[PDB]
């Protein structure tokens, strides 16, 4: 049971049971599903994203700063921080993407418009098509950096 990529898990050195998606890297306390079959994946999706680049990004540079020097671990720490902030309700995805995304799409609040498979980098693509409308991904790693993805359509 459970939608694609989803599996029930438990925290190490902890007992907290939760659900994790191996494709989007998303984690949540709520069970992802409460019967539709042969549904497959959407042929086209619309997603927004928040990208945090690091020194190993295929291009350690963005509109935010001339030279990206933070490491991958530092970027992941920032990504985890944005996720937690969005999940608490303290900040919203759009405002954080507009302010802190190292991607130029920040001017459009992270919105990338609609796309099909074969257009984006594989990891980003895989997470995007495994998301259901309104869902947000966990940390997704690509050559560009680390992203937080939100499917809007």
């Amino acid at each position: 049971k459970l939608p694609p990529g989803w599996e029930k898990r438990m925290s190490r050195s902890s007992g907290r049971v939760y659900y994790f998606n191996h494709i989007t890297n998303a984690s949540q306390w709520e069970r992802p599903s409460g019967g539709k079959n042969g549904q497959g994946e959407p042929a086209r999706v619309r997603c927004s994203h928040l990208l945090v680049k690091h020194s190993q990004s295929r291009r350690p540079s963005s509109w935010r700063q001339e030279k990206i020097t933070r490491t991958k671990e530092e970027a992941l720490e920032l990504i985890n921080g944005y996720i937690q902030k969005i999940k608490s309700g303290e900040e919203d995805f759009e405002s954080l993407a507009s302010q802190f995304s190292d991607a130029s799409s920040a001017k459009a609040r992270g919105d990338l418009g609609a796309f099909s498979r074969g257009q984006m980098q594989k990891p980003f693509e895989d997470a995007s098509f495994a998301l259901r409308t309104g869902e947000m991904s966990g940390p997704v790693f690509t050559d560009s950096g680390i992203h937080i993805i939100l499917r809007t359509e």
